[PDB]
């Protein structure tokens, strides 16, 4: 026996305890990501680390123990639905003679103790794409390599750690009172109508449907079931059924507490409602709101992102998990608007981004419109909530505000509540389209339950400092802070952002912000990017194959976009930013929907889902990236025809499993990605000229520079609108001054004979008891003080 391959001969030791020290380390392969024990993971070690940061920890709250209550008793409007056995005969509510102080866990994956499948990095693409380097003179090829291999060494997809939460809540402390603090709209310099101004131009809205009901009744009272599928409807908001319901309802989904969160929505607006025209309106608000504290509290859900491995414990994102009757409330408010104001750059003369898709033409009239504005030597502004792009001096500019939402103010949210009541909730003759319970709701209340509030980690009730990331106003609060940003922006002169005086506007506003991208010789890499793409391959010739040598993409980040232009199609079209486009093929997240996981069907199309997804973003024109991902799901789709495992449905339906689903609704992975797919996604409906984009419903003729220019002048300090005026009072006169407030609303509410007449004179009356510094009291304070009782 001689020239045997050998064999590594070990010690018993090694053999023993199964060591790989010895072991030649295979850089090409990353170790997993194992996360650090968690010293901050106990009630005491977290409320330490809190106190030692002077982070506020709120003396904690009781919620009343369930009780049963029969569903046709607390919703007499669902009686034929529990008759038809459609709906449970017992409702569970926290009325209990006793009560529980609430407590909650969440789960931090990876973690110390166990590294599995949740996280996992794509080793099997980063094999794939090493043989296929091996195998192809990609010239691109060694940098995917390198860049996919690193991003699994240095990332890690998952849910953080109690550390991450725990600093992230300090970080956003720091936004909202260190260095910058906030600063109400009112200091800044606005009034709610000056902002209101503004928002006409950065946020233009529709008003809901005439179809749809105003803001008058209970939430159940928006149900209509009777049991004939042709007349049966909901006129609520949309629900997600497997998200969290939140307090009094924790390890609970929205679906198993529907009907709880009507019935504990209907009482909060009810008694709000009563108590507000009471003998005495201060206690029975205050009773109202303290008694329902919880709606106030979220749930502090670790958000799963692909975190920075040397990050892990320095910061997580947190969803402020809202109660699921404060979030039906909301919606009710802002959904029905929205709904209807998909109106952004793209069809309407707005600097809004809101409701923008990158698909079906979408990059090429941003293009469209980048281009005129170098042409014509004019600068750009474009918001989408927390983003801001401006365009100025031949160069591209991504300006981020710092943790948007720690820089809200309840006070901010007041200013939208009044904005989507003043240009939303109204009828063509100026009457309000909601009565004056629902005014106090929206105006009164509701901003201080979700801003400047309280969360809920492990047993600990915690500060929230600014707005609740995750709440149903979160886009709109923020759209309104970056709005206030740009007005400042435009009044200083449009300084350029790399300067002090760009950054000065940080002080002006008390929002804290950041330049997070600098795109150079803008005008230039547009040419370059034009000059550039090949003629072979995908959206060039045709031909279902990436390019040898891809072209230059205008690197706008844009919603996480950049551009590649098409020669097949003369256009520029959408690529997914190259490092999001590497993390989401390095870190894949799983089948993240609801009980969707456990079905074998979803589960099997998802391992093809995947893949194509990552082709259809932006991989197709990665030549590394599209033949190995190409391959992997080939193979998939070939196991399933050899084994006769039909998961079609789901293939067609591929949208909801996808992190890519959004806009491309109309598409198909039944059949797999060619060129067609490609020339699909990006086929628009129709032609784009930028002049014939309507103008924005209100003030159209006016842009948001001439607004601006107004604001300084002392322009619309207080509305027209005898309406409108009372609103803007409602929002300075203190909880006491409520029954008034309802008489002085109830003509317009009612749309009585004359009632605008009667509204002008009681807003007038209105206007001179508002010289008694007495009655004048932020409800907002008054809310949160009732809420942080004990
Ligand atoms: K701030």
């Amino acid at each position: 026996d001689i020239f045997n391959s050998p064999q590594n001969k070990a010690s018993i030791l090694t053999a023993l305890m199964k060591s790989t020290t010895g072991d030649v380390e295979d850089v090409l392969i990353p170790k997993r990501f194992r996360p650090a024990k968690d010293p901050l993971d106990s009630p005491q070690a977290a409320a330490q680390f809190l106190k030692d940061n002077k982070y506020r920890i709120l003396r904690p709250r009781a919620i009343p123990t369930m009780v049963e209550l029969e569903t046709d008793a607390a919703l007499p409007r669902l009686r034929q639905m529990v008759e038809d056995g459609k709906l449970k005969d017992t409702v569970s509510v926290p009325e209990g003679t006793t009560a529980f102080y609430p407590k909650y866990y969440p789960f931090h994956k990876p973690d110390h103790d166990e590294v599995g499948t949740f996280g996992a990095p794509d080793i099997t693409l980063l094999k794939q794409l090493t043989f296929f380097l091996l195998e192809n003179d990609f010239p691109t090829g060694p940098e995917t390599l390198r860049q996919v291999r690193e991003a699994i060494a240095t990332l890690q997809y998952g849910s953080g750690s109690y550390s991450g939460q725990l600093n992230r809540l300090l970080a956003m402390k720091g936004v909202a009172t260190g260095r910058n603090p906030n600063k109400t709209p009112k200091t800044v310099g606005y009034t709610n109508e000056q902002l209101a101004k503004l928002l006409e131009q950065t946020l233009p809205i529709n008003t809901p449907k005439h179809e749809d009901p105003d803001l008058r009744w209970a939430p159940s009272w928006l149900i209509n079931y009777t049991g004939d599928l042709s007349t049966d409807k909901s006129y609520l908001p949309h629900v997600t059924i497997k998200s969290s319901a939140g307090l009094p309802y924790i390890g609970k989904t929205k679906g198993d507490t529907t009907a709880e969160a009507l019935v504990l929505a209907d009482s909060f607006i009810r008694d709000l409602g009563r108590a507000a025209t009471s003998a005495d309106p201060e206690a029975g608000v205050k009773k109202t709101i303290t008694d329902f504290w919880y709606l106030s509290c979220g749930l502090l859900f670790p958000k799963g992102e692909r975190y920075t491995q040397v990050d892990w414990d320095k910061k997580t994102r947190n969803i402020w998990s809202a109660p699921y009757p404060t979030h039906l409330l909301l919606s009710m408010v802002s959904t029905p608007v929205m709904n209807e104001s998909k109106l952004n750059i793209t069809n309407t003369q707005t600097p809004s981004l809101y409701g923008f898709s990158p698909f079906h033409g979408g990059m090429d009239r941003i293009m469209t419109i980048i281009r005129d504005s170098l042409d014509n030597d004019e600068d750009l502004v474009m918001i989408y909530a927390d983003n801001i792009y401006i365009l100025q001096d031949n160069t591209w500019y991504s300006i981020d505000l710092e943790k948007g939402e720690a820089n809200c103010t309840p006070q901010h949210m007041q200013a939208m509540m009044y904005y989507l009541l003043t240009r939303g909730w109204t009828n063509e003759d100026g009457s309000p389209r909601y009565n004056p319970t629902w005014a106090t709701f929206a105006m009164n209340v509701a901003p201080s339950m979700v801003v400047d509030s309280s969360c809920l980690l492990m047993n600990l009730q915690l500060k929230t400092y600014g707005q609740g990331s995750g709440n149903a106003f979160t886009f709109l609060n923020n759209h309104l802070m970056s709005t206030i940003v740009v007005a400042e922006w435009v009044k200083a002169g449009k300084p350029n952002p790399m300067t002090k005086e760009f950054m000065d506007l940080e002080e002006k506003t008390g929002i804290n912000f950041k330049i997070e991208r600098e795109l150079k010789n803008l005008r230039e890499t547009i040419v370059e990017a034009v000059e550039t793409a090949p003629q072979d391959g995908y959206l060039a010739d045709g031909s279902d194959l990436p390019p040898i040598r891809p072209g230059k993409a205008v690197e706008l980040d844009l919603l996480g976009w950049s551009a590649i232009y098409s020669r097949q199609m003369e256009m520029f079209v959408p690529v997914l930013e190259n490092e999001r486009l590497i993390a989401s093929a390095a870190y894949p997240k799983g089948l993240e929907n609801k009980a969707l996981a456990r079905k074998p069907g979803a589960e099997i199309a998802y391992q093809i889902v995947r893949y194509e997804a990552i082709r259809l973003v932006g991989g197709w024109n990665n030549p590394l990236l599209e033949t190995a991902a190409k391959h992997m799901s080939l193979d998939k789709r070939k196991r399933l025809e050899v084994k006769g495992i039909d998961v079609t449905g789901f293939l067609d339906d591929w949208n909801n499993m996808s992190e890519f689903g959004g806009d491309l609704e109309g598409i198909t992975l039944s059949e797999p990605l060619t060129n067609q797919t490609l020339v699909d996604i990006n086929t628009p409906l129709d032609s784009f000229d930028p002049k014939a984009r309507p103008q924005t419903p209100r003030s159209p003729k006016k842009t948001l520079d001439e607004v601006t220019t107004a604001i300084t002048s002392g322009t619309y300090k207080d509305p027209k609108s005898a309406v409108w005026r009372l609103l803007d009072q409602r929002t300075k006169l203190r909880v006491s001054t409520l029954r008034d407030q309802a008489l002085a609303l109830k003509p317009a509410s009612s749309s009585v004979d004359n009632w605008a007449e009667a509204t002008e004179e009681l807003a007038q009356q209105q206007q001179l008891l508002m010289k008694a510094n007495n009655l004048l009291k932020s409800s907002l304070t008054e809310t949160r003080e009732a809420l942080e009782k004990t």
